[PDB]
């Protein structure tokens, strides 16, 4: 009985036909309107195919809905995964209320403050050269081994933070079974000077066991030595009695808990690989930034609230519009992985085919999320969000200001991006076309030839964000933006943003065909269709 | 009056309503009919939603449009990039049949052979010390300066093609105008040991002019002495006047030519930074991969011809099932960069939205490409494939041998890739869900409760392309398939895959926007759309 959001009223709205060059020109509060502040953080949604009663009717949508209740629900620790009975409280990681908060009869102020203490030693100990290996050297790399939520959000946060790396240590990340990942590592780091990170939530997952095992097979094929394992692994699990098992004691081990989702676990005890590039100081300032967005979204109403106008403009869209991707283009190199990342957190969140109740939904849930940096993406892709006919909302995020001093090369990094979202806005009419060509000394015959083949229809929609630096602070904030615009669209679609029984499913299939490859007399060969039977005969021969 | 490939009749085919798992059990020919085999590539094209009078359906389509006529007029030279009355000749590149072409005068074969044998001569100067820097250090270094066409094919190979670098160079990549991209080869990289390489067809796009003058600031810098640049740069262009002007000499100008697209270009000279990483040789075998590739095409009946085929199940699904979108899953961190590529040369070439003749075309055109590696995809955005109500073709790109002999991460690896292709296609029941649950020690009613978020529904659709290793060669096969696949598409749709007046545009604009920015009383200024004033009046303050 929950509230539909994807209803008639929605694919209505859509017949107000917004002209965005016609709503500049009439409305001169059109920007006051329809972009917002939080901090240092410009939001500008003003070139998105809206006016005020589309606002209206989609804020309505929201009040109507069960959202109110729902931000509550989380940031109290309430149930909301529901078909996994937890919490959903990565918001607490980052927590500066300190407010009260137990669940499940845990203090989690508690918990979360300790376990940072904990994991700030380390990185102390390590850095300072107190943490020697087991030939007494100090350590120079950090492997991180460890796939998805135990991979991503480490690897995205160290690149997008390059600047601020103070360790003196270098930090390299191991996860696909693929050994060429391994290898990568391995290369180029000493046994005796590099520390092991084991990143693991369940301690069970494929790949990470087979990482994990290859890397301490390289690291005793040194030693030969079982103890030197002491001074050159820690583990971060939900799942201790795990790690025990696999030779890791449990003082070095450190914890995660289930209501901290792989995919929202950057901020957790998981976030260790980037301390150790960063420094503790500057993983406490990620922390912050994402914690002033919490503030935000958990306060301020929903007109004003960033992440809930994210989430309305993208559900709209694919309610209304049936498109079935976002383009999301960050103009930085060092956001080259926040696409990655937030793929991810948003497809592995709303990718869901039944509802909270298991009802197969009949309107269309997460969408396809893709893009690419700027200003590179000018030469390849957005021709097709230029003259292509897919319809596809933009975000693009701009940076005001840089690490260095070349300043003319900022300045054009920021005039293209704001033509870019200016041109999708605009186009080039026929008769714009047309005139440039005579001008240009073509002939009539000739430009009459040629410019339907340049028109740019126009009337394409974006949104900027403008961050005033890209700081250990502004990132936290940047990617809890998208954390509660997922949050928001889950929601509204009444499904469970926080379960993943495909990529459940995942890790559990195919143990069936390492026994059909290593065995063509099972009952697991002999059940198999023929495309993978063949393919597995391909790969013997 | 070109035939209108997404027609009634294609919408119709759908009503067949394939099963794939009802396929295979009934037919045991399925994977006879719908896989095959060129050299060292299997391509299985089983798992999709297709029988024998689907398929046959398509093939009528091809056989009744233009395409065999304009398969030999792309061979031929023939000025099929109809909108710019170009020739279309990357195949021609990598050409080992040696028949006659003449285009517009030139003898190709005798052009390519002899640039060829420059770019050879240029890189065995450097890497065998006979080049030497101004004071007189052997090379160790080489920056490639290029953007979108002019860097990321470049980019991809030498990633792709790592566990073949053998030059004793490092291959570095700067490409945004976000000086970031400079500084990270400038931090690494002496003046003094590095060759610079300005990679431009045009020689005048912006990201590249800032690059190229601030590489040279640096050099000068440096040795304050203009005769350095002499022994620090070499330029690729088509336009040999604009390289004179920068202040290189021809004799340090490598040639391409009108007819080599940009996303097309890495088997020109723009390939250069390939073979400085894995020598000539091995470049050598990247193009008779591709050539191997070409012939195929050229030659092969369309029900025989790969890249026919990849092109009409795309074209099928994106016609009859309105799917935007298409995931390409590379297993193999070597092809990091393959999707980014394929993205540019896809979506590049095919989003469009008039014919050759200039008119609107009334049916979808170019889809959104998008994807990312295996195993970790199936971490992250695999729930949405798996669970999501998106309708999305999928590709695996499967490698039988690896570079290492961590043998049980290779048999993971593909046990992985053809796991997923394999859930895909089968999904998992309601029934199969519940009575698993209950054996798992879960009540009747936790079963009942839980069962259907566990639903996968399968019957989704996939494609595997397995290859026996990643070689120069066989990843030259690889790329050319999808370039020929892209040629089918835009050849069905009655497009031009071969301009791109959206990237044209892109870059002529914010020069506006530049002006603007650097004086508000500009006419530029007062014109601007508030959105964007406001935007820069941000990054003012
Ligand atoms: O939260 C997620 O997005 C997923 O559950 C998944 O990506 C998970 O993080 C990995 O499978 C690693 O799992 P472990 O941390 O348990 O090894
Ligand atoms: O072919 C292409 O895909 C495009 O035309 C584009 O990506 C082009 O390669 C770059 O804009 C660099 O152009 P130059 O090589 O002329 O600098
Ligand atoms: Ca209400
Ligand atoms: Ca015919």
């Amino acid at each position: 009985n929950a509230m539909l959001f994807c209803d008639d009223s929605k694919k209505y709205l859509k017949e107000q036909n917004i002209n965005l060059k016609n709503e500049f020109d009439k409305d001169d509060k059109r920007v006051e309107k329809f972009s917002l502040k939080h901090q240092n953080i410009y939001f500008d949604y003003s070139k998105n195919l809206i006016n005020d009663y589309i606002l209206k009717s989609l804020l309505e949508s929201a009040e109507k809905s069960s959202l109110k209740d729902k931000i509550k629900q989380m940031f109290n620790g309430a149930k909301i995964n529901s078909t996994e009975h937890r919490a959903v409280l990565h918001t607490a990681l980052r927590d500066l209320s300190s407010t009260p908060l137990i669940v499940d009869g845990q203090d989690i102020r508690q918990e979360v403050t300790k376990e940072k203490q904990r994991v700030k030693e380390l990185v102390e100990k390590v850095v300072s050269g107190r943490w020697r290996g087991f030939s007494g050297k100090k350590i120079t790399d950090i492997v991180n081994i460890g796939i998805g939520g135990s991979d991503l959000g480490p690897k995205m946060v160290v690149r997008a933070l390059q600047p601020y790396h103070c360790t003196d240590l270098k930090v390299h990340f191991v996860s696909n079974v693929d050994a060429d990942s391994l290898l990568q590592a391995l290369h180029v780091v000493d046994p005796e000077t590099t520390l092991l990170i084991i990143a693991s939530k369940s301690f069970s997952t494929e790949e990470t066991l087979l990482n994990s095992i290859s890397a301490r097979e390289w690291l005793l094929d040194h030693y030969e030595d079982e103890k030197a394992v002491a001074n050159h692994f820690v583990a971060i699990s939900s799942k201790l009695d795990k790690v025990k098992e696999f030779g890791i004691d449990l003082e070095h081990c450190y914890k995660m808990w289930d209501w901290v989702g792989g995919r929202y676990s950057l901020w957790s005890s998981i976030g260790m690989s980037i301390a150790f590039a960063i420094g503790y100081d500057n993983f406490e300032k990620l922390l912050a930034g994402a914690y002033s967005v919490d503030k935000h979204f958990k306060e301020t109403e929903f007109s004003k609230n960033i992440p809930v106008i994210m989430a309305l403009l993208a559900s709209y869209y694919s309610c209304t519009y049936n498109s079935q991707s976002q383009a999301l283009l960050p103009y930085d190199e060092r956001l080259c992985y926040f696409v990655d990342y937030l793929q991810q957190a948003d497809m592995e969140s709303n990718g869901k085919s039944v509802n909270i109740a298991g009802e197969t939904v009949n309107y269309q849930t997460g969408v396809v999320l893709w893009g690419g940096v700027g200003t590179n993406g000018q030469h390849a892709f957005h021709q097709l969000l230029h003259q292509g006919n897919i319809f596809i909302p933009v975000d693009f995020i701009a940076i005001a200001t840089s690490h260095h001093n070349y300043d003319n090369h900022q300045q054009a990094l920021l005039a293209n991006c704001f033509a870019q979202s200016q041109a999708l806005m605009f186009g080039q009419s026929y008769d714009m076309v047309y005139n440039e060509l005579l001008k240009s000394g073509l002939n009539e015959t000739q430009a009459k030839e040629l410019a339907a083949h340049k028109v740019i229809p126009g009337n394409r929609p974006s949104t900027t964000i403008l961050l005033d630096e890209l700081s250990p602070y502004s990132l936290g904030a940047l990617i809890a933006l998208y954390e509660h615009k997922i949050f928001v669209q889950g929601v509204l679609w009444d499904i469970n943003s926080y379960d993943q029984w495909g990529v459940e499913l995942g890790k559990k299939l195919g143990k069936n065909i390492l026994k059909a490859m290593n065995d063509d007399s099972s009952d697991e060969y002999q059940n198999l269709d023929d495309s993978t039977r063949q393919l597995i005969a391909k790969v013997k021969n």
